[PDB]
């Protein structure tokens, strides 16, 4: 029986996958199968934990953001859903981009934490990739913990480390598969928690 991990936390966060070929149909399908179990695992509500899954290729696609008032269970139906777009590039400069400049545009919810959790299997190539570091500073600046989750041996080393090093909170998570994701999700839903403020009494 499953248990609320994040419970009287306030948080957002917001998942971001990979959407480039280098998953598999079928491994791109346990990475969405992990953003389930995580949200399985939360109490999604507007005054709680609100959630936003965006896929992100050479451009990125949000199929949930953290205003949608829809059920959770509709939210982790959505997300189950999330089509499989096999790209030869995920660009992660343009997604940090999008979380930057469209989800956290305002800070609607300041006494919550920020939450970006980014799911890699990829290397965009570099012409891509000039304005990286403006936008994970920025999303530092708007207090978003960017926390990057390097799947398989084609995961960008360098942008994950550049992540990293900005302050402990950005903690890596190095896995060498997606069928990996199970056995560390419920380290890494406890990781996410322990940042996030909880209710006053
Ligand atoms: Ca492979």
């Amino acid at each position: 029986p499953l248990h609320d991990f994040c419970r009287s936390r306030l948080l957002d966060l917001v998942f971001l996958l990979d959407g480039s070929s280098r998953l598999s149909e079928a491994e791109f399908e346990v990475l969405k199968a992990f953003v389930v179990d995580m949200m399985e695992r939360l109490r999604i509500s507007q005054k709680w934990v609100r959630v936003a899954v965006v896929e992100y290729h050479d451009g990125s696609h949000a199929y949930i953001g953290l205003k949608d008032r829809k059920r959770p269970s509709e939210l982790r139906r959505i997300a189950s859903q999330v089509k499989y777009a096999g790209s030869q590039v995920a660009s992660t400069s343009e997604v940090l981009k999008y979380t930057l400049f469209q989800i956290f545009s305002k800070i609607d919810r300041p006494e919550a934490s920020r939450i970006a959790l980014l799911l890699m299997a990829s290397q965009e190539p570099q012409r891509m990739s000039r304005n990286f570091v403006r936008y994970v500073q920025g999303l530092k600046k708007k207090k978003v913990i960017v926390i990057p989750v390097g799947i398989g041996p084609h995961a960008n080393l360098k942008q994950i480390r550049l992540i990293e090093k900005q302050a402990p909170e950005n903690k890596a998570f190095v896995l060498s598969s997606v069928d990996e994701l199970e056995q560390q999700r419920d380290e890494i839903v406890s990781y996410l928690c322990d940042l996030a403020p909880e209710a006053p009494p």
